[PDB]
Order: C-alpha cells, then structure tokens, then sequence
C-alpha cells in the first residue's frame, strides 16, 4: 500500500483558548456538530447548546436545552435544517428533542418536538443513533443490545410510535447502527454479529439479513457511505462493505489497531488506529488501494464530521485538547 499526500490537514485549535469565553475547547465539552464550514454546534455544561460561528470566534446563541439532571450525549444536524440531541440521566427515560436550526429557543422547556425512549431500568446508556434526513424514522441503539426503532411525522411534531425491533440475546452492545439512503432498512451491529434489520416493524425482534454470523464490530468501527449505499465495516483483518441486498465484497489490511472509521467521500475511508498512546490518522482511497494521507494526533478523538457545502467533502477531526482538524482534499 503506497503512501501519498492526497490531502491537506489544517489543525486548528480554539483561538479562545486560554481565556474566559471557551468554544469547542472547552473542557467540559461532551458532543459537537457541524451545520456548515462556518457553523459548529456544541454541548457544554451538561445540558447547554451554543452555535459557534467558527469565523468570527464567537458564541451566537446559547441555552439550556435538556433538565438539570440530564447530560447530552449526542448531536446531530439533520437535512440542514433540525438540530437533534439525545440526553440521558441513570434510571429515568432518555430524551430526543429536536430543533429548526433557524428558530432555536432560549429555554429548556421549548422544543420542536420530543422522544421519550425507555429501557428497563433505563441504566443502559444509548450508544448509536441513525436518523433519515427527513426525521420520520429514527433507530437507537444501546448497551444492552437494545434497538428502538421510532417513526412518526416527527418533523411537523405530529407524534410517533415506538417498536423494539431487537434485543440482542446474549445482551451484547450495539456497536453500529446506520439508516440505507430511503432509510427502509437499518445496518447494525453487535460485537460478535453484523446485520441488517428491514424498519416495518414487523419482524418479530429479528433481524431481515444475516451479515455477517461469525462477527460484529468494535464502536465506531461501522460507518456508512451515501454515494454507494453501503455499510463499510472494519474488522481487525479486513474491510468489508455490505449493500442492503446483502452484497458483499471485501478486501484485506492490517486492522489490529483500529478504534474508529469514518466514510470521507465515495471512495475514501478515513481510519484511526492506536500507536505508541497516541492516535494515527489515514485516509485509504478504496478505490485505487493507496493510502491518501497519514498524520498522527497527540490527542483522544471526541468526534469526527463533515461538511460539503463549500464545493468539496472536509472532514473534521475534534481532539479533547480543543484542536479541530481540517481535512481537505487538494
């Protein structure tokens, strides 16, 4: 596999950093997103959301938007158009509310519209979480192997209905969990098996395809690419990409290290692997089987992003040190 530098990584570290008005620095930062190149969406302080326009330096609008009592965990901007957050407390329900990007509230009681997911004792943390661009199917997934599959005219807060499409029985996490393009089935998998779950709601707790039955995927080690309609997963010998029909096809690398991987555009998968700890960064083009890019990273990954608004897919790397790379093909 032949090293080339095919595309250009700009680290970027707060320029509040060291001061009183922290953005994606900001130690207590517990999830990011992206709206546009200009636009970062962040949760701080538990429950607090603030639009950083990235340009400028500058928090635009901030507000509580979950209970005292609850920590968000997840943030995502769907179709440009809604902000969604999840947030959990041990022992009661977790939430989903969803926001219009261009009306956010100043409040924690103000929402668009709102999901309430419960499991058992609701001890279990939710560990993934696919939303269709539309808002009117959402999968997640959980610690105990739990999948919630929730559909309703969630976008114009016209209500929903809940179905348990899967309770894994031997109770392991879900590990990866990604909606097919008109998000008719569901990608998942567990640490020991990869599937595909069809979102009728009619399959008895089972899953529509068999994937993979001799092994699943370590967290983050799914992902899935729009251009192709395929679930991409890394496992420690090869990779491996799935299409809801059940095709396959599959070629070798070395994977030991691997923590996480991430579809940069149609034919680039971006891997990061665990080196003596530091944290090495590639991008492999699948397409030509060369290495794209490789730098290493002094610093845990809190997320990885995208934007294509400005003429070209740039992946962003946000490191818990308060750096944001920027990724950009040349």
């Amino acid at each position: 596999w032949r090293q080339f530098q095919l595309f250009e990584n700009i680290p970027i570290r707060d320029p509040n950093f060291g001061g009183d008005s922290l953005l994606y620095s900001d130690p207590t930062l517990c999830a990011a997103t992206i709206v546009d190149p200009q636009t970062l969406i962040i949760a701080v302080n538990s429950n607090i959301i603030k639009v950083v326009k990235l340009n400028q330096s500058q928090v635009i609008h901030e507000f509580q938007s979950f209970p005292h009592d609850f920590q968000i965990t997840f943030l995502k901007v769907i179709n440009g158009e809604f902000l969604v957050a999840l947030a959990e407390s041990i022992g009661k329900p977790s939430l989903i509310r969803v926001y219009k990007l261009e009306k956010l509230p100043n409040r924690e009681q103000l929402y668009h519209s709102q999901v309430e997911l419960k499991n058992g004792n609701n001890t279990y943390p939710i560990s993934v979480v696919s939303i269709s661009n539309d808002l009117s199917c959402i999968v997640v997934g959980f610690i105990n192997g739990k999948i919630i599959l929730i559909r309703g005219d969630i976008s114009r807060d016209r209500g929903s209905q809940q179905r348990i499409i899967y309770e894994d029985p031997s109770k392991e996490p879900i590990t990866a969990l990604f909606l097919n393009n008109d998000a008719t089935a569901c990608f998942a998998a567990t640490t020991s098996r990869i599937l595909l779950f069809n979102t009728t709601g009619r399959n008895r707790g089972r899953p529509s395809l068999v994937l993979n039955s001799k092994n699943g995927l370590d967290l983050n080690c799914g992902s899935f690419n729009p251009a192709t309609n395929e679930f991409i997963c890394c496992l420690s010998n090869f990779i491996e990409f799935f299409s809801s029909s059940g095709k396959k096809h599959q070629f070798a690398f070395d994977l030991s290290l691997r923590k996480r991987i991430f579809c940069v555009d149609k034919d680039h998968i971006l891997i990061v692997t665990e080196e003596t700890i530091i944290n090495r960064i590639f991008i492999i083009d699948a397409k030509n089987k060369i290495i794209s890019l490789n730098f290493v990273v002094s610093s845990a990954i809190i997320d990885i992003f995208s934007t294509s608004q400005s003429g070209k897919n740039i992946t962003y790397l946000l490191t818990s040190e308060g750096v944001m790379h920027r990724i950009t093909p040349k």
